[PDB]
């Protein structure tokens, strides 16, 4: 039995823990309620495990996707924040947090890929996708390239995909329709055609991953590269100087990345659910409680719009949100399963040469429907 009286909260060490143990220890000035803060090794397996049993934390930190499934499993409460509350946040973050149609977490930090450029090489970075081929060959004069990102996964490749009209499951009344997937449109068609155009024309190579991309950025050896806020911390700037910006549009529509929430969820046989709201609501979730953590660990860009506004004066921040609010929301279903790994395959598969765009997209779209 979940002990009564008291908040047990799990997340990844990966964040700031310390930082919102803080926010704990504020919390039991105020209440005199104690809050421990966990991060247990594998916690993404460990807690369906406990909370199957009825067991485990009152709050749950993790990744939206993010496919429902602690909410499929009904491991989760539905929360119930009241309209004032809901105003305090950007509406798309609502939507990453949603199952079914029902609010079974409260998002926390925003996530989404930028293009990230050297300001040395290229002190104005493309505005369109069109215009990086030229700009490769007026690189190529000085031995460098214009462009350098992981091409392996299909989050990478995805924002140029879905730019001109792809997209994974339509969203209707707050729940996704697996009967509409949008892999082999003519959107995503144009947008797998000019990838793989950049690589036949040599502006980019097929075996380009992450860590060959992100090493090619540090030595100056790339102008730009395409990452996310966790890479911000591993860019060289003793040798590099770096800007963050909008992704470049496509046929003149922006790309859209797919954009992911950290969420806190409250378990669903906790019997201090009403703490558990008090705590995120009016003590992690205001300016305060996420400065806490976020000068502890910094969150990139967040949910909340009044220390969003605050913290976009940092323009990689600002970048970050303003490519989430135009990026896809990463679906919570479990027939995303299906979609990264049929996409991944046909990506790879046009990239090669081994199948034809046309083809490639076809089959990852009959796998998915199926």
């Amino acid at each position: 039995k979940i002990e009564e009286g008291k908040l047990v909260i799990w997340i990844n060490g990966l964040f700031g823990y310390n930082g919102l143990a803080e926010v704990g220890k504020k919390f039991e000035k105020d209440t005199g309620i104690k809050v421990t803060v966990e991060h247990p090794d594998k916690l993404e397996e460990k807690f369906p495990q406990v909370a199957a049993t009825g067991d485990g934390p009152d709050i749950i930190f993790y990744a939206h996707d993010r496919f429902g499934g602690y909410a499929q499993s009904g491991l989760l409460a539905e929360i119930t924040p009241d309209k004032a509350f809901q105003d305090k946040l950007y509406p798309f973050t609502w939507d990453a947090v949603r199952y079914n149609g029902k609010l079974i977490a409260y998002p926390i930090a925003v996530y989404a890929l930028s293009l990230i450029y050297n300001k040395d090489l290229l002190p104005n970075p493309p505005k369109t996708w069109e215009e990086i081929p030229a700009l490769d060959k007026e690189l190529k004069a000085k031995g460098k390239s214009a462009l350098m990102f992981n091409l392996q996964e299909p989050y990478f490749t995805w924002p140029l995909i879905a730019a001109d009209g792809g997209y994974a499951f339509k969203y209707e009344n707050g729940k996704y329709d697996i009967k509409d997937v949008g892999v082999d449109n003519a959107g995503a068609k144009a947008g797998l055609t000019f990838l793989v155009d950049l690589i036949k024309n040599k502006h980019m190579n097929a075996d380009t991953d992450y860590s060959i991309a992100e090493a090619a950025f540090n030595k100056g050896e790339t102008a730009m590269t395409i990452n996310g806020p966790w890479a911000w911390s591993n860019i060289d700037t003793s040798k590099v100087n770096y800007g963050v910006t909008v992704l470049p549009t496509f046929k003149g529509q922006p790309s859209k990345p797919f954009v992911g929430v950290l969420s806190a969820g409250i378990n669903a046989a906790s019997p201090n659910k009403e703490l558990a709201k008090e705590f995120l609501e009016n003590y992690l979730l205001t300016d305060e409680g996420l400065e806490a953590v976020n000068k502890d660990k910094p969150l990139g860009a967040v949910a909340l719009k009044s220390y969003e506004e605050e913290l976009a004066k940092d323009p990689r921040i600002a970048a970050t949100m303003e490519n989430a609010q135009k990026g896809e929301i990463m679906p919570n279903i479990p027939q995303m399963s299906a979609f990264w790994y049929a996409v991944r395959t046909a990506v790879i598969n046009a990239a090669s040469g081994r199948q034809t765009v046309d083809e490639a997209l076809k089959d990852a779209q009959t796998r998915i429907t199926k």
